[PDB]
């Protein structure tokens, strides 16, 4: 890999010094600026080798991510934050004979998935779906969508643990190249793409992904994360039978959802939830603030995620 204490030179002038390999579609190390640097508030992800993915999510990242562009959405928005990992730069570096690419990104804590079976309370669930909203509506708006949610690829912050942030943007996709959404294609080849378990029906169909697909994802998640266990789990080794359960449960909502809920505690929210998403056409931009009432309806304010 590299070593420790490397310096790296990103596209804006600055200086970063890598720190301990953290483990790794690329390689992941703490990082520390140069310039005014004590703990590492900063990672940096580097390219496993030549013409890789990295593009594609580097892409996203300095298109989308860019804190101006951040710290704007959140005022106009009246949002308290906003769960996308801050972006500082990228840029190129020399190790053996070749240049690679590197990404430097904010520091972050733990997944949901090592948090917690992976159950979590009802009111956890709930806030974590509004938070995800939050976050698709942006990148929505900025013509991508993430195609991979999961508890793995939700993270707490470092510095405030209180905040979650969606990560992994390696399967994000641009739906609306400069205003034009993609048409709808059926591709079988080209067919099963994520993760299993959460991947959308368009996905199952090979259709790319639009903005409802992510819709559909976040509400498998919920489900998932409220009752531990998804219908198809039994047979993950045929994509064809997770697409049929997934049909048949979306075909029979609300009933379906909720006769899945284990004794004590409802679902009524997430199979609301998944009924308005299920309604959505490939090319409509989804209620970001009725799906949020959704899974919020009295109103009050949202508090601090309980973990306990
Ligand atoms: N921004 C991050 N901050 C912290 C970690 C991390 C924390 C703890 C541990 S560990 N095994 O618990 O020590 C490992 C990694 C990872 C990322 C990250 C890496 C990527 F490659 C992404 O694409 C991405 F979106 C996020």
């Amino acid at each position: 890999p590299f070593p420790e204490g490397k310096v790296l030179d990103d596209m804006e002038g600055n200086q970063w010094v890598l720190g301990k390999k953290i483990g790794s579609f690329g390689l992941i190390y703490l990082a520390f600026p140069t310039n005014k640097p004590k703990d590492a508030r900063h990672v940096v992800k580097v390219e496993y080798q030549e013409n890789g993915p990295l593009f594609s999510e580097l892409k996203f990242y300095q298109r989308v991510a860019k804190k101006d562009c951040i710290k704007k959405w959140i005022e106009r928005k009246q949002l308290d934050y906003l769960g996308i990992p801050l972006f500082y730069g990228s840029g190129l570096t020399e190790f053996k004979g070749r240049s690679y690419r590197f990404m430097v990104m904010e520091r972050l804590g733990i997944d949901l998935q090592k948090i917690s079976n992976g159950t979590f309370k009802k009111s956890t669930v709930l806030q974590l779906g509004i938070r995800m909203l939050d976050v698709l509506e942006y990148i929505h708006e900025n013509e991508y969508v993430h195609g991979d949610i999961k508890a793995a690829n939700l993270l707490l912050g470092y510095k405030n643990p209180d905040q979650v942030y969606l990560a992994d943007y390696g399967l994000s996709y641009r739906y609306c190249p400069n205003g034009n959404h993609k048409q709808y294609q059926e591709n079988p080849r080209k067919g099963h793409n994520g993760t299993i378990e959460f991947t959308s029906l368009d996905a199952h169909k090979g259709v790319a992904l639009s903005r409802r697909s992510d819709v559909e994802i976040l509400g498998y998640c919920m489900l998932r994360w409220l009752c531990g266990k998804l219908p198809w789990e039994q047979n993950l080794k045929d994509p064809v039978a997770v697409q049929t359960a997934k049909t048949n449960l979306l075909d029979e909502l609300p009933q379906s959802v909720l006769k899945w809920a284990p004794s004590g505690s409802s679902c009524c929210e997430i199979a609301q939830f998944l009924v308005c998403a299920h309604s959505l056409a490939y090319d409509e931009k989804p209620n970001y603030q009725a799906l949020k009432k959704i899974l919020n309806p009295h109103g009050i304010p949202l508090g601090p995620l309980d973990f306990s």
